């Protein structure tokens, strides 16, 4: 009788399909608060495969956890452009997003200009946002079968994306270094 | 090393002589120095995976057991070699290994047309990022009155310290975008 709050006003076949999906999501460790916050909730367990762990942090918490400067960390979060509360105490950043932003500081410690490092973050994130869009369409084309229910799609994504994830990191690293070789050549 | 100094005179010749001397003792060959103009970044290129080895697409396909036709589609999408001959030895070795990664995504059921388009868009975005990175690195390395040798040594030192950070950073940035797509 809990899932009723999570089904809201849905009626008919849509309601029954959502109920099956929600049951499965809760089984994958997805929380009711996550489900309520994501419309539609179909791919939430797939979002966990790419580093969402259901936990959120503030910029201050990130700065104290990794021992990095709060003001530089906030410049980097702005350049990425995915967060939208700039309060250093707002608990709004996915944990893994904070860890990524915390990597900028070491580049500055090694003597790179912070203004230039922040511009590089902006440019990298803009390029990758376009690549991730194309990846989305590519993944959905494989997963979205004719007549598939919401639960069908969620389970199909779980199986396929789990196999893709270990290939992605090494691939993008290799693609970066290919570019670095050719700007030197 | 006169053959390696060519037409240079004056201060330019003097600076180049010092650079060539340092390069030769880092293990760079006269052949390689001769082939690269300016030779300033020869002792930094290995740090990003350019060891001077080249391969053909047919060789990559045989050595990694991947489809030659798909591999060439991927090489076109990255668009870095003036080449379309499967037997031309014109691909940097590491670039060929990178292109061989596409096969598994297709084996998993992703549409090869879409996989090729993803490669095209990723390479385009990374080419811009790589330009920005070049500028950032040069700002750090170039001092006033810096000689060729000073720049080569400063580049080697800084690139050696930065390369270990780059891979993990770019992987993290990709997954950050995937979480929000
Ligand atoms: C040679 C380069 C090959 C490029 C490979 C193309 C990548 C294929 C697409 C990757 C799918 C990853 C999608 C992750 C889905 C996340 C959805 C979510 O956050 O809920
Ligand atoms: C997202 C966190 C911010 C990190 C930004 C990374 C900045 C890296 C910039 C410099 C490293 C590039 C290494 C190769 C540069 C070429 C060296 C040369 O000029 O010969």
């Amino acid at each position: 009788a809990n899932i009723d709050d999570l089904l809201g006003d849905l009626g008919g076949t849509a309601r029954a399909e959502r109920a099956k999906l929600v049951e499965w999501l809760l089984e994958q460790g997805i929380t009711p608060d996550e489900i309520r916050a994501t419309n539609p909730p179909l791919l939430l367990a797939t979002r966990h495969l790419v580093g969402d762990d259901g936990t959120y942090v503030s910029a201050r918490e990130i700065s104290e956890n990794y021992g990095v400067d709060l003001e530089l960390l906030q410049r980097v979060q702005r350049a990425v452009g995915l967060a939208r509360v700039d309060d250093p105490d707002a608990v709004v950043h996915m944990r893994a997003d904070g860890e990524a932003a915390a990597r900028a500081q070491r580049f500055v410690e090694l003597g790179l200009n912070p203004d230039q490092v922040v511009l590089v973050v902006r440019v990298l994130a803009e390029g990758l946002s376009h690549a991730a869009e194309a990846m989305r369409y590519t993944a959905l084309e494989a997963i979205m079968r004719p007549g598939a229910t919401e639960l069908d799609i969620a389970k199909g994504s779980q199986a396929l994306v789990s196999q893709i994830v270990p290939l992605l990191g090494p691939m993008i690293q290799d693609m970066l270094f290919m570019q670095l070789r050719h700007m030197m050549e």
